[PDB]
């Protein structure tokens, strides 16, 4: 794998969250990329995930209201946020700009699968969780 980590995300969260998080991860020594894994409306998410896991040791998902309403199989995120392929692992999903009603409406089984939350956890705390596993 050429990369340590890829970050699946919606376009609404790319510049104001994924980019600072990626830069923080790079400062900690993690080789991370994300530009090719932006989810737009009508995209196949699993297509992006298969590409990410093919060339990255790990992946994570930025679970926003925008992301979960764009995900055609949002109700199956509870399986996807822990998906593995070729020994590469989706890990540490991140709650980010999402409401509990959004989880109840579009992916109820996801609720106890996620712990990180950018409304309670800082970007630096989240980056350290990823960095400690990767390095």
């Amino acid at each position: 794998a050429e990369y340590d980590l890829f970050i699946s995300h919606a376009s609404e969260d790319k510049e104001d969250f994924v980019r600072p998080l990626a830069e923080t991860l790079q400062q900690l020594g993690v080789n991370v990329w994300y530009d090719e894994f932006t989810l737009k409306v009508g995209d196949s998410l699993r297509q992006k995930i298969d590409s990410g896991l093919r060339n990255s040791k790990y992946g994570t998902v930025v679970l926003s209201t925008d992301f979960i309403k764009k995900d055609w199989t949002n109700y199956e995120l509870d399986g996807l946020v822990a998906r593995e392929m070729n020994g590469h692992k989706m890990i540490l999903p991140i709650w980010h700009k999402i409401t509990k009603n959004d989880v109840l409406d579009y992916s109820p089984n996801l609720a106890d699968k996620v712990a990180l939350n950018t409304s309670v956890n800082s970007i630096e705390e989240i980056a350290h969780q990823l960095a400690d596993v990767i390095l």
